Formats: structure tokens, C-alpha cells, sequence
């Protein structure tokens, strides 16, 4: 029987480009992906599940930004950044990429929802 | 922003006592665990969650009933068993206990799920 993850999504995210990762994993890693993330990133589910989503970033990205989103998720703080990301043909697009953190009933973290929204 | 851990729960599960544990933490602590046990039990929920839910073993708990729970976890399958269990006043009930494991979309076991149901 497989964990509905997809019962914690926000309203807004239903049809979105989503991510949940595991933070108590080493590196952090995806567990969810919805189909409309590999639909925009060029993607199978194999290719990216169980990986960190760093994957996304490519020559031009901004190393301030990614370091950015690092201590973002150290503080455990719900926060946007936009950042360019890159398809799997190598192409790039500005990603505006919102993260929260979810946590248990014990109040301890558990998961992290990420949401893409390409910036047209 | 608290995960519904209860939107994991089997249509039987939503007025029955139900515990969710994590076994990628140390020891396979509850992380979420239901009004209706808390009342069967007699505890509040600062004084289990996060513990193994072997608290509810006592003097006369079979010891290879609690072995045969301990394998039933290590095969990852669902199983029933009846147990011997104490209420924190230190009455005695059998336990009908329904255990099932739950895994995220890559395959890896997530969490466990345990029902009690008290045999009449
Ligand atoms: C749920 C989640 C979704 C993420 N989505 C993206 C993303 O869409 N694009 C991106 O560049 N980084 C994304 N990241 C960030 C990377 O996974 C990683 O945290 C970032 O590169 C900083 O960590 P690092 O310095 O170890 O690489 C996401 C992180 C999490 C936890
Ligand atoms: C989700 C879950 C629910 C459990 N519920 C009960 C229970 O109601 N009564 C009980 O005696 N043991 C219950 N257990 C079993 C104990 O937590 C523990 O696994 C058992 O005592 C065997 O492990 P041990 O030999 O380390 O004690 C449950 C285990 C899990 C994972």
C-alpha cells in the first residue's frame, strides 16, 4: 500500500509542478514528483525519484540563489526564490520556486513541498 | 503546517484506536496516534507519542507474542495478532492489533500502521 502524499498538496498545487523530499534521508532526496514537474522538466519518474532536486540547476545558475535556498530550508521557513532552472535537453527557464516545510504532530520536520511556477 | 497523517487511514480505521510509527527513526517511535486510542489507554498524548508502542505490554504480555509482532514488522506484511495489553491504571485487555506497512512511491517503507481493536 503506497502513502497518498499527494493528500498534503495545497490547493494551489493540485495542478502544478510539485516536489516532496525527505529531509531525515541523506541529501535530502524526492519522494513525490507530480506529472506535471516531469512534464515540464523533460523527465521520467525513475530519472529523478530518490534524487535531490539540485538536478534542475545548470551552467547559469546562480550559485548566491542555490545558496540561498539552502539556509532557506535550514530555517525551516516558508520562502520564494527565482531561480533558473534547466530541462533535461538543456534548456533553461526562470523558475519561481516556493518551499515550505511540513511537519508531524510531534512538531518535528518532516517533509518539504516545493512548487515550480515557470516565470513568463 | 502539520502533515494529516489520518488521511492515510483505511475507511475501518477513522473511529478506531490507530497508530502511525516511523520506522526510519530510532527505536520505530508513534508519530501520530488517535483519540480513540488515548482513550482506550488512558493516556494524553505527550505521554507516548514519539515511543515505541510497546508501553502497552505488561506483566503477563506473551513474550513471544511481542516476538512474533517484532518479525511480522521485519517481513514488512500485514498482520493480526492478539495481545495482551495494560491501560495506564494497570488493567489488562485483549488486543486484537492490526499491523500493515505503508511505502512511499519509489518502494521503500514509509511507515507502519497499527489498529487495536479490544476482543468482546
Ligand atoms: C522540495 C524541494 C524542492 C526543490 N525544488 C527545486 C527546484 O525546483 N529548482 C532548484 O533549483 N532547486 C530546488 N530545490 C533545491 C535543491 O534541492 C537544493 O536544496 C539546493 O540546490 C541547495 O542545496 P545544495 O547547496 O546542497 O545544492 C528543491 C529543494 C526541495 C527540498
Ligand atoms: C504502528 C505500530 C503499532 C503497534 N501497536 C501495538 C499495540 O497496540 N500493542 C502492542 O503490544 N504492541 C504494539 N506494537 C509493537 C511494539 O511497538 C513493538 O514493535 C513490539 O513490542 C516488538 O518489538 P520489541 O521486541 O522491540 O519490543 C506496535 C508497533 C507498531 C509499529
Amino acid at each position: 500500500d503506497i502513502a497518498d502524499l499527494r493528500a498534503l498538496l495545497d490547493e494551489d498545487e493540485a495542478e502544478m509542478s510539485v516536489v516532496f523530499s525527505d529531509p531525515s534521508q541523506p541529501d535530502n532526496p524526492s519522494i513525490y514528483v507530480s506529472d506535471a514537474f516531469l512534464v515540464q522538466t523533460g523527465y521520467t519518474l525513475e530519472e529523478v525519484l530518490g534524487r535531490n532536486c539540485r538536478f534542475l540547476q545548470g551552467p547559469d545558475t546562480n550559485p548566491h540563489a542555490v545558496e540561498a535556498i539552502r539556509q532557506g530550508l535550514k530555517a525551516e521557513t516558508r520562502f520564494t526564490i527565482d531561480i533558473l532552472n534547466y530541462r533535461k535537453d538543456g534548456s533553461a527557464f526562470v523558475n519561481r520556486l516556493r518551499i515550505r516545510p511540513i511537519y508531524d504532530p510531534e512538531g518535528n520536520l518532516m517533509f518539504f513541498a516545493g512548487a515550480q511556477n515557470p516565470v513568463l
